[PDB]
């Protein structure tokens, strides 16, 4: 990784942004390789304050990626995620699965439509059923396509476990336990009703935001439980009953792309 | 975007202040956009210390914004908030709602007049009743109009969860559970009173300040509960009993313009004069 | 506000000190205003380092302010506090109120005389009774007159919640609940006693310092409670039984101290 | 040592990288030595900001080294672990150990092959048996060879215990207690199934990642206990029955193992 | 005050050292005062980096002061402390008090002699009894005379609550509650014995240092309690039973005390 | 002291290293005194950044010292530790003490031989008994002689408490309680096995090192307790039952160990 034999920070930040590198060690290493055929990368290794620049650069790119994701409307955002979708699947892969899980495409399309706008009480789609019915399967594939984030209720003892809600456009709380559902009930009523929540971030002061769209998976039916009365009118549920087990379903990013490109009209994304 | 290519800090701050951009990412990104037709934004992308300038800009803006909000009296402040609101509105929306909850508007007016002045033991209004009675609805609309902040009891194990009290002119805790009331009872009587309190802020120094007016929504009626005895005298309760939804429509929705109408109409009786 | 447009730091500090502006936001903003008719304020908005100047200014002003407060004897200090108060006032307001609570003013004068000197086991006065008996009312007015600080037990899980004790000449804990009394009993007897106490400051290192005089208000009568046995000796209790609202101003206290100067041993 | 007397930082970093020194103290010391014969090292000692340069050099090196290893394929990584490990080595060492515990070698090779590929349900090999059957012995030896990390699940207090997973190519859970298995059962199905998990770290932001391959050692046979029904298809148990008190597996043993069985572990690059 | 208007750092440090000003706020303020008749203090208010200078000055003075204190043996140190004390004083004040508590002064002298040497298992003296028996009174007067530090168990949840142990020659814990005694029992046996301990300091590296001689006042009799068994051996207890407040030991009293009992306290 | 009226930092570091001053307090003060003769020390006192220079100097020094110390073999190290120990002393007092506790010195020697090489399951020696049996004093004298560190379970809630396992050649946990033994049982297993573990820092670097030979003193007998079964084979226990409750109590010193090590150098397999 030859490191030896006037530096503009702009040019570097640019390069990092273009390549979507946000992480210092990557930025550092990757720019050092570019220096074979890049004058500014060559000038960088001549600098004494490399470590400072690598840091700054990460901070710079982290600022931009974060703030452009926030700036785009939900349609433009989905549009962006469609462009990122490589390979080729089909929206049919998705329909086939719902058919298998005996749920209405139409029900889903509506739910999703309103979930995407983050309309109050329509902001949270639960995917409920016993183990191995492809709940994780579908939800994670959707989050992936969407550029979402997974929240782990394991980390709930720290209140920072919600930090990413100040960032994503969609979020998934995987495998909800009772603990977790009543957590929702206790603390997050406002996330469901589209009122503001103070989300604490680690190295800087907390921010007040509207909680982005939420997915949940669970073995637990909230609508069928009395102790979660508040949740009934705020959580849209879908039950999966059907096994997915061979030593058959794998929704891809292109599957979702086709799904959105094709039902774009029906999802009110115009 | 284009992030690439002498800089004056003040100008960037001027900019950020004008656009009321206070938050680092927005400041950096939004300015990087201004780069196309602003030589200062172009120069910003030429320096090696952009990260720091963004950082300092946010500090500077926050300083100014806080400072100007604290300087204003309640009247002058509400005045500026009225100036900010837009759209079609009427105080009748508010009247209708209180009337729907079988509460005379004057009862609320009397309470609000004192609450706004932050008079001791009158510094806290709680809206209380069964689910879906428009409690969060009303309180949030008001807090929004006032530019107040929401406190999130989910963050209460942190020292800094109260940090906003050093800045806003009104504050809301939405859906106070039993754990929540107890915390308030044990640790926060005098803030509920609107007495001076030491508010700890993250990176900065603790600040001693008059606790701003408080709003609470809750399913728990503190006045009826013997175990919250000591909260009875410092919390004025409004009981919302009537449903504000079937899950067909939601008929009651108060806008900023409704409050603008409200304060303008009732400027006199809320003693917000000279 | 205008934020755009050779800078001298000292002049900015001078300014900040003069106006008693000690906090960064206020300093920054208020100085940016002075910019219309102040070349140094103008020059401040021209520098690319204004962020740290505001920071340093705040630091510098609190250094001075703290240092000048600490330097004054209690008499000299109260003197300056009297100078500061304005408006119409009378110690009678205070007499009336203690009389209303069926307490002779002299009982309070005696206790206060010692409390001000920060005499061990006498460093803490507690105002105790059922709700709405003007406990917080009185204590807060006094703390205000004195320029003392409020302690917020709510922050007690932090290391720095006592940090003001390194600066003020008097402190108040308003509405001590059982949890509050217990914490004090367990951890802070010496603080109550007004003995030297190690006080953790946020970014600076700790200081060993004598703890200022203390005021507490509470519904809990510590004197009557066997489980707060060890607090009985270090806390003088004033029972406020009568309800009410009535108000004590700074000018009332000014009148109070001026009138009772000699009787308070303030030489 | 001499620490007395124009400096180019990159040159130092270059040097440090070459000798694989990621260690402030080591860096500082070694440079100050390589200095009566390096114009730059001399120049370094002339500078007043030496302390800063050492700190930066470390940072810079640990960046490069970390980033260069993160970028390898699993096969390429093992090839690196093979270069890195030297000594008296034979795989005969391991084969007899398996033969002693009555596990067929091929059962293990296969399992490892699919494990190194982090295929879901093939992502977590448990080694199970009563105290003192060389479970730690073997797993530590392997994880060491591979440069993976060791995790201890205490109880509640273990909040950040997974923090290393954010970074290693492989990991070992040392003596899974029953509660540790319940933790998997409750919170880790996604990790085992190939899905992202949020991993909380100390004084930095949480990360989301695919869980590295896991080794577990326990006295608790999860295949037997129905209260862990959901792990049965996700965890592959190797049972160690025989007590051992001599056997000892080394970096050099694993090297020989991997080189010998390379084609059979499907590492073809 | 005036803070407005070539600066030598060393001179400010010299000044600060001379006046024993160790505290940023005091250093800043007190120097800004010296500005009327000191060209260096004037120059200080001309620099734009005065904030850093105040900070570095305190650091610097702290360095020197610490280093001086650490260099001296116990005798030489007490010597310096005696030199510092002023006023009318008599060891008889101390004698009378111990006699009032029905304790022979020699009992205290014997214990104090060893305590001062920081001999293992003898490094901790505890003054114990019902309220208002002059416990805090006495221990505080001594800790003051010695220039020792108070530890505040209130801050024990912090890593640096023991940071002063890297600097002072004697330390006091005033009113040890049950929570206090337990913490000591669990975590600080070695510190009570006066063995080395790793002391965490704010902007500095940890130092391993002999925990200095300890004083404790308390209402709790550790020797009588079975659950504080492991403290019995490392804690010498003086029981103060008789009520007092009048009784008031000054620095000059201690000066008299050490001067009189120099040989008898073995201070060669 | 005098701290008043170009500077070269390397020169200050040279001085500090030679004099082996690694604490800022000392570096600061001592260099200030050396200003009369040495005129770099003079330059130092004329800089406005004196404070930083001290800070950086301490850093720089302790870097070097840590680095030479790791480079040494255990043999060569103990040698330097003997070279460092001063005063009159004898190994007899070590013999006297074990014999007092009814233990053959050779039981101790054997253990120590293996413990110094850091052999798996021999890496930790424990001295276990009722209060007042010479446990702490024996261990401390050894650790002191060895230049090792004393870990404080007080700060255990922050992993940073093991930071010094990165630097020192031997460590002592004085007076282990149940809480502390449980800690070993879950975390420090690998330490008792020769397999490297990850040590953290306040100045976050996050290294991995083989764990130094450990000493523990305790009123708790681990071999007697099942909740500590793992530790049985990995902790070598020396039971001290005889009390020393009767001006200056018994005392082992650096010189006592110095001779102990010079005399028993052979038998301890320290040969090279
Ligand atoms: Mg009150
Ligand atoms: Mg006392
Ligand atoms: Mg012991």
């Amino acid at each position: 990784t030859l490191n030896e034999s006037k530096f503009d920070f702009g040019t570097m930040v640019q390069w990092a942004y273009d390549h979507k590198y946000a992480e210092e060690s990557k930025i550092a290493y990757e720019y050092a390789l570019a220096a074979g055929s890049d004058s500014n990368a060559r000038a960088f290794l001549a600098t004494n304050s490399q470590a400072k620049h690598v840091k700054d650069c990460a901070t710079m790119v982290r600022h931009y990626l974060r703030a452009e994701t926030q700036a785009l409307s939900m349609p433009a955002y989905i549009k962006a995620r469609c462009k990122l979708a490589t390979g080729e699947g089909s929206w049919k892969s998705i329909l086939t699965f719902f058919n298998y899980q005996n749920i209405e495409l139409i029900t889903f399309i509506n739910a999703l439509k309103l979930w995407l706008k983050g309309i109050p009480k329509k902001n949270c789609l639960a995917f409920i059923g016993p183990p191995n019915t492809g709940k994780s399967m579908l939800c994670n594939s959707l989050i992936h396509f969407l550029g979402g984030s997974v929240l782990s209720f394991a980390n709930h003892k720290s209140h920072f476990w919600l930090a990413s809600l100040a960032d994503t456009r969609a979020a998934l709380v995987d495998d909800a336990t009772h603990a977790c559902w009543r957590y929702f009930d206790t603390y997050l009523r406002n996330a469901l009703d589209g009122y503001p929540v103070s989300i604490d971030r680690k190295h800087k002061a907390a921010v007040q935001i509207k909680a982005p769209p939420l997915l949940v998976t669970s073995n637990i039916d909230v609508q069928a439980e009395d102790r979660y009365l508040y949740l009934h009118s705020r959580v849209q549920t879908f039950r999966f009953e059907q096994p997915c087990t061979d030593e058959p379903f794998n929704i891809t990013d292109a599957d979702w792309k086709s799904f959105f490109v094709r039902l774009w009209g029906r999802l009110d994304l115009i």
